[PDB]
């Protein structure tokens, strides 16, 4: 933690200085002599260690989660802060882990989101649903919580931010997943000649849903049922209601064969595979929503090799010369995708915003952070978009990395660690 | 240690072992990673020697002659210089080997898998500016060849006292002039504003265009820079017309075929060259992107987006990313058909990929920095973006250095 950096801006010339980054907690995965800014999970630093922690180790970090949370809250010492402190202690004591207040459950849940580099929509942090589901006891009712999340995030299409947060980890055994990546997403199926149908990114998981009794429509955009798990419980299927499912059927403003191609998207991204780490304590099953940037549909799930991988279709259309990379027929046919993306969820009246918009409204919620909090941990190789990137202003903003608790975590896909009963 | 990176499109998994033999820091720490800042923060005797015996140790093994009669008395003879003199000069084969080296290390470069095939001018017995001119017409020549592009580089004299040095004061052999207008606006390109004031209050007499080439100012042996006026016919350019839209050819661009940087410094075995200009071709972006598309550059989304037609009033109908797409048409199709030697961001991310996999395999790695190899349109369409990397600091190197005009001290009264 250097005493105090500074980030340029190379297209405005603002300069910005970073103090924040020396309340940073753990590893980054560089080092002085190697950066690692391009590894996808760079390090395995943890807060604490693999199960049941003893008290010595579990301790520490919920005194100073509690501690960040009264200091943030115009206390630190008081009354109510010295007394949660010994609560803490007690329980901890007497079950070896401890539970939040639904304040400081609130407060951890947006702190995650406001700390999480990756995120370019973090302008949005402070406005965010918290549904408390820690009185969850099965995968029915896990799946109850979940149907009300979608229905309340979607709200007809003018969705909501919104996060529904299930019992922490106790032993490890008894954990809360959803098993899904995210909440909504479309099968996969391995086609006999070899070719894949629908997404190939969900084919693993498609097989574990057949494999379990779920009966394949066998279509490019079949909605993947839940699977859930609860208290460690072998996990179990539910389709999603397809009313509470919003989709935009994807055409273009000028070309009317575009409809003909039948792609369409669901309105609402929810990541539900990520975990939730507050004062020591690990929210496995966390699944949080926003809304799309129209890039992660229209370049990123249309246009990755290992995707939907729609741009040679859509150039054969355009009559684009596919015949050498230098004709620029991808990059053609991938602008108007993301028009037609874009168009689809406007004229449906389901929240959207374009790469140009997102990353504007960043470097403003950068400069608020830097003006209050002194610094915002932010991921470049992340954050700018995965077209167009040096005509966003994203491009030529500096930034600094650092991993600052509460967080958002990866955590292994729960098939790789799961003893069926 | 070894350490993985892996490619998410194909799930390649490589090891690199490589970077265990890097020394400088690259600015990140245990607790922050400063891998998108553009720049993160003379030698002793005692210095030299260290750096010297590892180049020499590293040039003897690359030749498989380590160990050997010949490295041991090299070694010997290099240190009997700096004892003597305080410094070291580099047999010809060594500046070459380190040259090319330096180019192999750049990790900012997805032009790499040419590294090997570097044509290496020695210019250490240069003395004056009118000199370094002539060097560098012979080197513009060459590396022009008709438009059939060269890669080469010419080296200077190395750093002695640092009150010596050898400059070139352009930041790349040809830049076009930019001048800014009493009523705010800028005639040309706007990053070369303050050199074109330094030409001008050096003697220069500026056409004051749009696309004039500027002169060379050229410093030897710490001496004040003079002016030198390229040789027209050495600057080959290319009008940009577009395969489809009539009008292009209206906006009146063109640019010059040879990226020729040349305010960088190379480091070889701890000696410092710091006028050491190199050339290559270009990728279409750096132009059709960055030089025409910038906001601080020449900012021309608007004007080439109305003769398109777009409806420019909202964000969202992707009228700028529409208007940048032909703009990278236009550069290549105009290169191409002046047989001008360039190549597009698709075909040069695939070569690197082969490239840094064959490194990995042959010598256990290829430092690379993402934010820089990752091109600025298209980028996950590109196989790099999909590509984990390993950033680390490897000598022979391209450093930067400070701009001239801000360390020399004027001699002139
Ligand atoms: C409200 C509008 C939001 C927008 C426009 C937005 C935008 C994005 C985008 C574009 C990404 C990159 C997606 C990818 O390439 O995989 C991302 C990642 C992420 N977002 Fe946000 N986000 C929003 C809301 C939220 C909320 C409510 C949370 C949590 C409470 C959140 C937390 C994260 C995290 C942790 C990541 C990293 C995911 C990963 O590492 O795979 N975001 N966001
Ligand atoms: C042969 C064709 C080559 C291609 C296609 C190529 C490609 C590129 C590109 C696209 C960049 C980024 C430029 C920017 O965004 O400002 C770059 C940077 C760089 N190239 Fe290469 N290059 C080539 C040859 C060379 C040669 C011959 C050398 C050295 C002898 C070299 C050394 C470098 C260095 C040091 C940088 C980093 C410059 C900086 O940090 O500003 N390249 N190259
Ligand atoms: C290897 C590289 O880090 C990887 O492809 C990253 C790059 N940047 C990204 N940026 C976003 N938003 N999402 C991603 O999945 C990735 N992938
Ligand atoms: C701030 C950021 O590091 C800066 O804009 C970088 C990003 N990547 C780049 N990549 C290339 N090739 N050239 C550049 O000048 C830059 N600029
Ligand atoms: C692989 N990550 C997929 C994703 C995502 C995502 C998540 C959220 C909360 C918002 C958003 N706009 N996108
Ligand atoms: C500010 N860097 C400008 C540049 C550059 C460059 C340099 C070389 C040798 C090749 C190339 N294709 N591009
Ligand atoms: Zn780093």
């Amino acid at each position: 933690c250097p005493r105090f950096l500074k980030v340029k801006n190379w297209e405005t010339e603002v300069v910005l200085t970073d103090t924040l980054h020396l309340k940073s907690t753990l590893e980054t995965g560089c080092t002085e002599y190697i950066c690692m800014g391009s590894i996808m999970h760079p390090s395995q630093h943890a807060r604490r260690p693999e199960d049941v922690a003893t008290k010595d180790q579990l301790f520490p970090l919920a005194k100073e989660f509690i501690d960040q949370y009264y200091s943030s809250i115009k206390r630190f010492g008081s009354k109510a802060h010295m007394e949660r402190l010994e609560e803490v202690n007690k329980e901890i004591d007497t079950t070896s882990t401890y539970q939040l207040k639904d304040t400081e459950l609130i407060y951890g849940a947006k702190h995650a989101w406001r700390n999480a580099s990756r995120c370019v929509g973090r302008i949005q942090w402070s406005k965010l649903q918290v549904f408390d589901a820690r009185d969850c006891t099965t995968a029915h009712g896990m799946f109850n919580y979940i149907c009300n999340h979608v229905k309340y995030a979607t709200n007809k299409g003018n969705l909501r931010s919104a996060i529904t947060i299930f019992p922490q980890r106790t032993d490890g055994k008894h954990d809360f997943r959803v098993w899904n990546s995210q909440l909504i997403r479309y099968a996969g199926y391995k086609q006999p000649d070899g070719s894949t149908l629908g997404d190939p990114a969900n084919v693993q998981f498609t097989e574990i849903c057949i494999q379990q009794g779920w009966k394949p429509p066998r279509g490019r955009f079949d909605v993947l049922p839940l699977l859930l798990q609860a208290n460690g419980n072998d996990p179990e299927l539910f389709q999603i209601p397809p009313e509470l499912v919003l989709e935009v059927p994807i055409r273009h403003p000028k070309f009317e064969w575009f409809k003909d191609l039948g792609l369409k998207w669901y309105g609402l991204p929810a990541v539900s595979n990520m975990l939730l780490e507050i004062g020591g304590l690990e929210f496995s099953a966390c699944p949080f929503s926003g809304w799309y940037m129209g890039t992660e549909i229209g370049v990123r799930d249309y246009c990755d090799n290992s995707r939907y991988n729609i741009l040679e279709e859509v150039a054969k259309k355009m009559n684009l010369d596919m015949r050498k990379t230098s004709s620029l027929w991808k990059d053609q046919a991938l602008v108007e995708i993301n028009i037609a993306v874009l168009y689809s969820f406007q004229s449906d009246k389901v929240t959207i915003v374009d790469h140009h918009s997102a990353t504007e409204s960043f470097i403003k919620h950068m400069e608020n952070e830097y003006r209050c909090r002194g610094g915002c941990p932010a991921d470049w190789v992340w954050i700018v978009p995965p077209m167009s990137g040096s005509i966003t202003p994203v491009f030529h903003q500096e930034m600094l990395n650092y991993r600052l608790t509460p967080s958002f975590e990866y955590q292994p896909d729960p098939w790789n660690t799961h003893v069926w009963k």
